[PDB]
């Protein structure tokens, strides 16, 4: 049967297959090639992507998001303690474990994070199914590096309940380096920099490849920087604006700062691509339309400082090790955040020219080098 390839990301999830020579990364029921990793529990029904996440502001709730954070941890994890502050959904103890809980179908029910992200696996295996018109068992499903045997393990779990055989869970970064086939160039050893920007999370690794080892030299980041401080910025700017306008603050009604924030985040897109975006939102607020428009100056210079700050954990990871810039065979981009313009020249600056390998799409690249590593593991490559 056709092996695929997952990222199942911590906030948007991608599946790749590769066949006759080529990676397709699989498009969803919207036609878009990346899905959003939220579950959303109603009275009626269980919403898994963009579903889930267009109807956030109306049942918050019982929302789920962000059950990558919580993925093979305990419930008394400092981590776990502080991440459950920012949630509006409920994390709960059974037995050191934690869950969330939600009200479904008109019942209180709780879920173990592995059993939210089968239902994401669970999604993104419907969809390879829905284009390849076949049955899809057997996947790749990747991680980041820094991830323990506890979160490998419920990762797996999560494949597993969602009726995946996990053929291997992979590094995220080893992916991206399999996706540029960074293994397979003639010569010794090549020290590679992945530098991952994502929705919720920054993550920069070194690995040195040689004789299909791929050595983790170094990681570092930020779990709590992603595209969404970038948004956050942004609704946060035009908060600001609606009140100088029209004297009214929209900051509680959730549904108003939603419908913001997606039109923020859509501006944001469109902003790696032109050097200005529109903002159109019929009755933001009592029924007053908000039409305006931001330049990618704006842009830039509202989130300048997120931006330079970047390229602190790439001097961190350099130095971890041992290696100078002028050591680094490859810089490869991934992460949707790594489409800015901004970025890009940050970094590129930062390696004084050195070109970046960013031909794949970033937010794919995961998928595209799991896709790769799946065929090779159902010998079909
Ligand atoms: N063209 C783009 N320009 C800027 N940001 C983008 C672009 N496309 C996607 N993004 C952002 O990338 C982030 C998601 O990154 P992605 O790698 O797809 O998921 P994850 O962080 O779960 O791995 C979101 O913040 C999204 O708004
Ligand atoms: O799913 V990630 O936050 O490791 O890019
Ligand atoms: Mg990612
Ligand atoms: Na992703
Ligand atoms: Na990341």
């Amino acid at each position: 049967g056709p092996a695929v390839g997952i990222d199942l990301g911590t906030t948007y999830s991608c599946v790749g297959v590769f066949q006759h020579g080529k990676v397709e990364i699989i498009a969803n029921d919207q036609g878009n090639r990346t899905t959003p990793s939220y579950v959303a529990f109603t009275d009626t029904e269980r919403l898994i992507g963009d579903a889930a996440k267009n109807q956030v502001a109306m049942n918050p709730t019982n929302t789920v998001f962000d059950a990558k954070r919580l993925i093979g941890r305990r419930f008394d994890d400092a981590v776990v303690q502080s991440d459950m502050k920012h949630w509006p959904f409920m994390v709960v103890n059974d037995a050191g474990r934690p869950k969330v809980q939600v009200e479904y179908k008109g019942e209180t029910k709780s879920f173990y994070p592995e059993e939210v992200s089968s239902m994401v696996l669970t999604k993104m295996k419907e969809i390879a199914e829905a284009y390849l018109g076949k049955t899809v068992t057997n996947a790749v499903v990747t991680v980041p590096a820094y991830f323990n045997d506890s979160q490998r393990q419920a990762t797996k779990d999560a494949g597993t309940i969602a009726g995946l055989n996990v053929l291997r869970i992979i590094n995220e970064p080893t992916a991206a380096a399999i996706a540029y086939g960074l293994d397979k160039k003639v010569g010794a050893e090549r020290n590679v920099l992945i530098f991952d920007l994502g929705g919720g999370t920054f993550d920069v690794s070194i690995l040195t490849i040689e004789d299909g080892i791929f050595e983790v030299k170094s990681t570092a980041g930020d779990t709590h920087l992603g595209g969404e401080d970038f948004d956050n910025r942004m609704v946060n700017h035009f908060i600001a604006e609606f009140k100088r306008k029209h004297k009214k603050d929209i900051s509680e009604n959730k549904r108003a700062v939603r419908r913001l924030r997606t039109a923020c985040e859509r501006a944001k897109r469109t902003l790696s691509s032109s050097t200005q975006a529109s903002i159109e939102i019929d009755s933001l607020y009592e029924g007053i339309d908000f039409y305006t428009s931001i330049t990618r100056a704006r842009f830039e210079e509202l989130n300048a400082d997120l931006f330079r700050g970047t390229l602190d954990p790439v001097e961190k990871a350099l130095r971890d090790a041992k290696l100078d810039k002028s050591q680094i065979h490859d810089i490869v981009l991934v992460g949707g955040s790594t489409r800015i313009p901004k970025i890009q020249k940050l970094l590129q600056d930062f390696f004084n020219g050195k070109e970046l390998n960013k031909s794949i799409n970033p937010d794919e690249a995961v998928a595209y080098g799991a896709a790769v590593q799946a065929a090779i593991l159902s010998g079909d490559k």
